């Protein structure tokens, strides 16, 4: 989805290496996935995955090694 108007930066990040977990830590999906981040933390990064719509589906946060950005 293309977006004409920047006022706004955040894309989507993608890369889980099709790991499926139970617990909140991690998330409960697997690659190929976009999803964006809720807070910013200088440990561990916050992030929501998202159904298809965008609507929030899952929870967890990972650091960067594990999923990286896909700029536009």
């Amino acid at each position: 989805m293309v977006s004409r108007d920047q006022a706004h930066l955040g894309p989507k990040y993608v890369g889980l290496w099709d790991f499926k977990s139970r617990t909140d830590e991690e998330l409960s999906f697997r690659a190929g996935d976009v999803f964006h981040v809720a807070r910013k933390e200088e440990q561990w990064w916050w992030a929501t995955l998202l159904d298809e719509a965008g609507g929030a589906v899952a929870q967890g946060y990972v650091p960067h090694n594990y999923l990286a950005e896909r700029e536009t």
